[PDB]
């Protein structure tokens, strides 16, 4: 599923992402932005043959279950297969955890890269929130 933008923002915000950690929904939404251009069933695969899933692109080497990038965990207890629906839960729910683990969104490189200190708000400008 290719999500609107405020159609975005609203999941994200019904999900608890709404300043979760900190971080104001625009981040979240710029995030996925650059991430998967909004579209759910994004995949990339990356150098050291892990996988990126989803609308977060969350990787497979940490967060979730593929059956093929040796000795990776699935720290998100989930198949990556997950990340792809058009249902948000489970990566907003993996996104959490993700944001917790100490480097808080820096965790996404686009994000740093992209979102960091830029206006963010931007991207839930003229939503129904």
């Amino acid at each position: 599923k290719v999500f609107g933008r405020c159609e975005l923002a609203a999941a994200m915000k019904r999900h608890g992402l709404d300043n979760y950690r900190g971080y104001s929904l625009g981040n979240w939404v710029c995030a996925a932005k650059f991430e998967s251009n909004f579209n759910t069933q994004a995949t990339n695969r990356n150098t050291d043959g892990s996988t990126d899933y989803g609308i977060l692109q969350i990787n497979s080497r940490w967060w979730c279950n593929d059956g093929r990038t040796p000795g990776s965990r699935n720290l998100c207890n989930i198949p990556c297969s997950a990340l792809l629906s058009s249902d948000i839960t489970a990566s907003v729910n993996c996104a959490k955890k993700i944001v917790s683990d100490g480097n808080g969104m820096n965790a996404w490189v686009a994000w740093r890269n992209r979102c960091k200190g830029t206006d963010v708000q931007a991207w839930i400008r003229g939503c129904r929130l």
